[PDB]
């Protein structure tokens, strides 16, 4: 059984955290629950660290006294469909291939399913790492909770041998870079200095040789990213996002300073040898929206290029991780500030940028957030019980699932159909929308290997390719991101109005240079 | 926020305790989750306990940590027919007012429903207090929750000024006495000496009036009762099943003395 | 009422029938059940047939004491789409009709449906008959049970008076032959020769009219294909399934010689005037993998083209009706073995094979298959009762719709939805896989026309060419194959990464030498 150690000894050392324990809700919770410093404590010096005490960061860590957090979380949707290929008819993204082609996407896109598998997925998907990593055996990738337990109880290592990234089957890519894991789990919290910088204290950072960070982590998404373990409030710790809201002061509501004054992020840094090495973001509220934008966000995490010269951008630079936190209208004018672009397109040579599930810079200005809807209110509601204690649900899903404790418990003028309805409604004329933008993004593409065969001049090429950035972005957006348009519909609608529009204009273009050069 | 307290202080003089909570499974909760011992701290000795602690004995000290065993606790099954006479054809006993006429169950026998409403049924029931205790009205029948929260937040006492046991309805009885508290909560538990003797520590005993000692009781069937707070290992606190398995030396299972 | 004749007068001339139906679990059934022989008894000799017997084909001779088995046989599984075309978006071959181009499958390919339409099914559907033969109305497309009665007794025929194979309807082909028939019915079992070789016995043959033989032919799947009617011990009747496993040597498992002897094949010629004329084929063990590989195989029913000179191989070849018995990774080396393919791309000008349905070969070697499992243990389990005598279902259907009786009585770790859950990973993640080989199949194809009309050489499109062989192989056994990777995960995701892989290369060498042409 557990025993208890003396935590006035600890904090004789350990003043930030005495600040923050003695004062909040974990008050009474010793830290003999997540750390085990035996050693720790008969070696360390009043500045220096000594032997490493062990930090229990798997999530029954919590679900010791917070079981019903705990199980809704790891619950698997299997409505959820698994592995299932975004660039199919029946899927988000019909001409996907056409259009992404030149990046490594290409290689697999698959649709999101629960949160029990993030790290697993990442693992194993054919993008990441060159197929080294596989599921034990096919009947594994039911396994939430095993998957919850550790992803190597469920995963297998092609080559324990060898550390670089290679390719193990023909028709996989080997996209994972050490950034893309904070958005997967937070085992490296203790290992990671603050953006993935150099820092004698870091194992791991930017420029880490990725499969052996992989080999280091176990846990997906830990219970510890959203609420802080020694003051139990609600924080975040992904340090791009305190990055963009409190390095950069865009704030929390980049749109609204009043609210991001009301509902704010205060920065905390721990050091090692007395300089900075971690952070996390405290925040005033329990705030849904910024928690889950440490992850749904627009981003990098990947070498690219820069707009200016077409040199390359690597891991190395500070711009590998890097949250952009801009709407789609203001994307452009983000993605020049930091001079990059992701890949040039295979077909078209234009300058490209890719996007990655935009939902939390979707969510601004929609009339839910400017409501003061969160989140968590429709993806994570507080149960409701006939007799018992209420709690929030940890099962992050569609409201479809729980539409009584989510939409129809401030939409009181509705029956369940007719909520579902109004969901429809919206999804159904975006997607129609996104594959309009598809169909003329591909008219597009196709008509430049006939323009430079029939000799039409690099300068209208390039007049193009420019014009490809942004039918590419204004479309990209929003098969990226995962509502269908519902999270802000006006937005969606003339987002994929404005790709259709620069996709006509640039093959209106091209068709009359062709003919030009034909007659 | 809850601070917690020096419990090694508290070990100096409480050495069963201390042999309890230190090698259980909850040797990392705080005393604080359970007892204010503020001024009790400051004025005991080993030997004279001074101001009295307050000790927690509602279901939601443990629910903070055990919400998945409290929550299923505190289930109404709905289909568990409420309030339902026995003495009737289609229940368990057709012919029980014939048989068990000279007896109070002669004035009401439910079958029982979902734990949560233990100590309010026993208040109410017909047989029990003549009538003095009532639902505060007839919606609140419905809210377990409500029950386990305090049943004094869910009824009524119909003459608050009087202590004495008597009939408020002309169809009660009042059998009801301070024996019975003991199978349907243990708020008491340190208040009450083993088997209700007399005893110059017991605020509560056999000899209680029963009205005065259901006014200061409120919750039902504490998670305790099952589970000693400071190992957390398995126990029984209930008097009477202590003293014919202990006691009387019959064991747990007569019928078996391996087992 | 039936009158029961004397079978020791039948078995002082048919000594085989003798040996077999006295000592199986027949020994009791007499020969009139199944064989009307007044006639053939007063007139045969020793060696001379005379009159010929009627013997009852029609599953309801066996219905008489098997109504459990042929009741559930019967069920029409409404859930499975009827008359549904392949070539669609939401169906299993998007890109089917560009890839497929120069093949009749191109007229007409649905998704299969229950057993009872086999033979009702492959009269009708627009590839076989020129639209000859229809149902009687639209309502009778319903009728399994009638089906069953038989096909004549649903169809029509465009025009009794003619006999050759032609269009009535204008996009409808010609492509059913005699060989087709003995994967739909086995009605002809007493009228065709072993392999359809010309035989003076033979009423039928490969060389038939088809037309005239589609009339003589009535029921599906006859109780008899898999069952002696003699013994009532387990068979198979299928003539190429036979020359496989015997004739051939291959075996019943051919990457396992131990199993293959312990669950072999015995064949059992049977003569007409002292000359070998049919053969079954008796089973060891009651083995569901080797009964069902009578018809979910890969083969030649078709007359194609050698690949060495183009020259035309004609129904009179033995090779149009041929097993391969090799899965997808022999299947190019065993297409070889016969110097065969089946039509030319009509874009690329590739020579081309065309596969079938492989379902046999495709379970070889999968964790299922190696585990000793079988067909029948997922598509016709047990029946479990509370009260009853249990019986095999013939219900030949998904296992998603008896999970209890298939995956879950041997997956006791599973509930339903999980065992569904991952049943879906495999088929989600092939199919993204089946749409990608198709995306760069016609990335592919595509550049044909543009390459021949730039004027690159003959030999970069003959080069091309061999490249679309093993691109088109390896993608579409797995639209040929109906468990969408289920059957063999591993298998079908190397198979589809090497078809994008072939596919990739000449892409990349069609594109090179275009773009040398222009400059
Ligand atoms: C001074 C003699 C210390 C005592 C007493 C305790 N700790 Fe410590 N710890 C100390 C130092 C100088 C450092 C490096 C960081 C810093 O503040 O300078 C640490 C670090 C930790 C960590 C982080 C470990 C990691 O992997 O990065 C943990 C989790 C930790 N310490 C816990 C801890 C506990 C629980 C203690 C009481 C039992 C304790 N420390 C005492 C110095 C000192
Ligand atoms: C028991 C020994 C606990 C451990 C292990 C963990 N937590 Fe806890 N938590 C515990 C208590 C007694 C309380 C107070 C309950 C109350 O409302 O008074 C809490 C509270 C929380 C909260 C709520 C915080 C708030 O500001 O309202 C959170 C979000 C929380 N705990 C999270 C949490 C995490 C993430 C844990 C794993 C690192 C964890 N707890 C462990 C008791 C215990
Ligand atoms: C936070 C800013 C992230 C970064 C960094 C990475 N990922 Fe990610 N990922 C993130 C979210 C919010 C989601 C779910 C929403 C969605 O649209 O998918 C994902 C999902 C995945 C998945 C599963 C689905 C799929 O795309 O196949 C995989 C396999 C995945 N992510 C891999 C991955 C890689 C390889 C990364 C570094 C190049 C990476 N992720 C970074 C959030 C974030
Ligand atoms: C961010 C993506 C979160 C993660 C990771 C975890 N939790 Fe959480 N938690 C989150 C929200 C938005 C809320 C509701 C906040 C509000 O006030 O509305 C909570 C709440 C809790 C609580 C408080 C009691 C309750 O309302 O249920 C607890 C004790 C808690 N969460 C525990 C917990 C556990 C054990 C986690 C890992 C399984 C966990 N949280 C992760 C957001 C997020
Ligand atoms: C980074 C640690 C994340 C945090 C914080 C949040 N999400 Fe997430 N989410 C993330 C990933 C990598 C994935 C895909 C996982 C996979 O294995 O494919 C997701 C997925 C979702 C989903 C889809 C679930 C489904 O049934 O398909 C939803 C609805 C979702 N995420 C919502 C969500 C919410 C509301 C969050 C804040 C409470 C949140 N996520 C945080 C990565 C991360
Ligand atoms: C958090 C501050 C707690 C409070 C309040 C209560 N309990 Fe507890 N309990 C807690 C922990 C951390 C554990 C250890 C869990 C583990 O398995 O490691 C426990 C354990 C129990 C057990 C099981 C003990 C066993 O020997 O099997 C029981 C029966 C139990 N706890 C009961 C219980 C009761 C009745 C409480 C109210 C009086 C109570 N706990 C409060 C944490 C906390
Ligand atoms: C609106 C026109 C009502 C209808 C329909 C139903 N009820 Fe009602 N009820 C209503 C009011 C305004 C009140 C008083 C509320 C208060 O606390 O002041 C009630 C009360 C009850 C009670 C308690 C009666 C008592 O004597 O204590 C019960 C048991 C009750 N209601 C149940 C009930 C049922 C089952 C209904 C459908 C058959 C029903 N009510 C309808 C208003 C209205
Ligand atoms: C433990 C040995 C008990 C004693 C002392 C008392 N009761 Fe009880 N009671 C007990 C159980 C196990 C049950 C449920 C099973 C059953 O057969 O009822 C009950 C139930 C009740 C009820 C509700 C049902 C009913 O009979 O109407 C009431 C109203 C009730 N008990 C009252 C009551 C009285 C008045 C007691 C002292 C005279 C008494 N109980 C003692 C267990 C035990
Ligand atoms: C009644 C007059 C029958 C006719 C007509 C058919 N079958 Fe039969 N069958 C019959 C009996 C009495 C038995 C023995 C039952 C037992 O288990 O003892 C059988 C058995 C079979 C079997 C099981 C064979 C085995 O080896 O275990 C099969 C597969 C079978 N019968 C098939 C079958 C077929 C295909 C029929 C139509 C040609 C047919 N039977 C007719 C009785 C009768
Ligand atoms: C009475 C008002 C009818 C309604 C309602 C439906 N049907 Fe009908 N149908 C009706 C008749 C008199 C006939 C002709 C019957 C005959 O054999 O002469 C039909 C025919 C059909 C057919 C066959 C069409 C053809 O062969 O061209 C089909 C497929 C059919 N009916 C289906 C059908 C459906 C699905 C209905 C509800 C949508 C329906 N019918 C209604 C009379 C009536
Ligand atoms: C056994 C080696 C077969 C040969 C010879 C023929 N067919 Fe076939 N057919 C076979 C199976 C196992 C299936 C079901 C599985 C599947 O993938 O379809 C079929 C199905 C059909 C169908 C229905 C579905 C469709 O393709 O439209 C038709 C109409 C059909 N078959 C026709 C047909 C023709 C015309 C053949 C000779 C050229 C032929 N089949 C031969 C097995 C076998
Ligand atoms: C091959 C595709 C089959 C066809 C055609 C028919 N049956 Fe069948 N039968 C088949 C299998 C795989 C089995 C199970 C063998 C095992 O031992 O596991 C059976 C079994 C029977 C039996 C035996 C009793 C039973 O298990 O149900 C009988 C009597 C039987 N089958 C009858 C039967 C009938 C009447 C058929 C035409 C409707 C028929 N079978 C066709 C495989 C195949
Ligand atoms: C040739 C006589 C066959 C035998 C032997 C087996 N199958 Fe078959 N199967 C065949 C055809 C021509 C078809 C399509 C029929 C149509 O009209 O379209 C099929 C179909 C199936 C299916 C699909 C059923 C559905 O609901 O869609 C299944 C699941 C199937 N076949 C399985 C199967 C099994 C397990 C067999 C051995 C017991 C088997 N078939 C034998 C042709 C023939
Ligand atoms: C007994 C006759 C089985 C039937 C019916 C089903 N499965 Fe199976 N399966 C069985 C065994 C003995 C094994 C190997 C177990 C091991 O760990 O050694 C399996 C394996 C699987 C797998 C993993 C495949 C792989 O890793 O290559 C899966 C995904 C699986 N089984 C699923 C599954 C499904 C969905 C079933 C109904 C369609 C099913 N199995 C039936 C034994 C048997
Ligand atoms: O503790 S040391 O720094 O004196
Ligand atoms: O690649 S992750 O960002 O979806
Ligand atoms: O029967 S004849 O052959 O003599
Ligand atoms: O044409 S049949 O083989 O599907
Ligand atoms: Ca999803
Ligand atoms: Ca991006
Ligand atoms: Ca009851
Ligand atoms: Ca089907
Ligand atoms: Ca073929
Ligand atoms: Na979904
Ligand atoms: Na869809
Ligand atoms: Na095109
Ligand atoms: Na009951
Ligand atoms: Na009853
Ligand atoms: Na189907
Ligand atoms: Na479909």
């Amino acid at each position: 059984n557990l025993k208890p150690v003396d935590a006035m000894q600890c904090f004789d050392c350990h003043t930030q955290i005495e600040d923050m324990h003695t004062v909040g809700k974990h008050a009474t919770v010793n830290c003999v629950h997540c750390h085990d410093a035996t050693e720790h404590v008969e070696t360390a010096s009043s500045r220096r660290m000594g032997e490493r005490p062990v930090t229990r960061m798997d999530l029954e860590a919590c679900a010791t006294c917070h079981t019903a957090q705990f199980n809704s979380f790891v619950e698997v949707r299997h409505e959820s469909h698994p592995r299932l290929e975004k660039a199919t008819p029946t899927s988000r993204s019909p001409m996907f291939d056409k259009l992404i082609a030149g990046h490594g996407f290409a290689f697999e896109h698959a649709e999101p399913r629960s949160h029990a598998f993030m790290l697993v997925d990442h693992f194993v998907v054919d993008r990441a790492y060159g197929g080294r990593f596989q599921f034990k055996n096919w009947q594994k990738v039911t396994d939430g909770m095993g998957a919850v337990r550790g992803a190597w109880t469920v995963l297998t290592d092609a080559d324990p041998e060898s550390s670089d990234q290679r390719r193990f089957l023909s028709q996989t890519a080997t996209a994972a870079n050490p950034v893309c894991l904070n958005c997967k789990t937070q085992d490296h919290i203790l290992d990671w200095a603050y953006m993935g910088d150099e820092h004698e204290a870091a194992k791991w950072s930017r420029t880490s040789e990725v499969v052996e960070f992989a080999r280091d982590l176990n846990h997906p998404l830990n219970c510890f990213m959203c609420h802080d373990p020694h003051s139990a409030g609600p924080r975040v710790v992904r340090d791009g996002l305190i990055n963009a809201v409190v390095d950069r002061g865009l704030g929390t509501y980049p749109h609204d300073p009043v609210k991001s004054e009301q509902q704010g992020m205060t920065k905390v840094t721990f050091q090692r040898g007395r300089e900075d090495f971690r952070a996390i973001g405290l925040l005033d509220t329990a705030d849904s929206n910024v928690m889950c934008a440490q992850c749904h966000v627009e981003y990098n995490c990947n070498p690219g290029y820069q707009l200016s010269d077409g040199s390359r951008v690597g891991m190395d630079d500070r711009r590998a991780n890097h949250f952009f936190w801009a709407n789609v209208f203001d994307y452009k004018e983000a993605a020049q500030e930091i001079d990059f672009f992701d890949f040039r397109h295979a077909t078209t040579g234009a300058a490209l940028p890719k996007l990655q599930h935009p939902e939390a810079e979707t969510f601004w200005g929609s009339v839910h957030e400017r409501n003061g809807v969160a989140c968590a209110d429709c993806h994570m509601p507080k149960v409701q019980l006939e007799n018992g204690k209420v709690y929030t649900s940890h099962s992050q899903r569609t409201p479809r699932d729980m539409m009584g404790q989510a939409c129809l418990n401030c939409h009181a003028e509705w029956t369940e159909d007719q909520a579902l309805y109004a969901i429809d409604y919206i999804k159904n004329y975006t997607h129609g929308k996104i594959v309009k933008s598809e169909y003329w993004l591909a008219k597009m593409i196709d008509l430049f290997p006939v323009a430079k065969r029939a000799g039409v001049s690099e300068d209208v090429l390039n007049q193009a390719r420019e014009l490809h950035y942004d039918a590419h972005l204004y479309w990209e957006w929003w098969t990226a991101e995962n509502s269908v348009g519902f999270h802000n519909p006006d937005q969606a609608r003339e987002s994929l109005m404005t790709s259709i529009s620069k996709s006509k204009e640039a093959v209106s273009l091209l068709n009359d240079a062709i003919d030009a050069q034909v007659a």
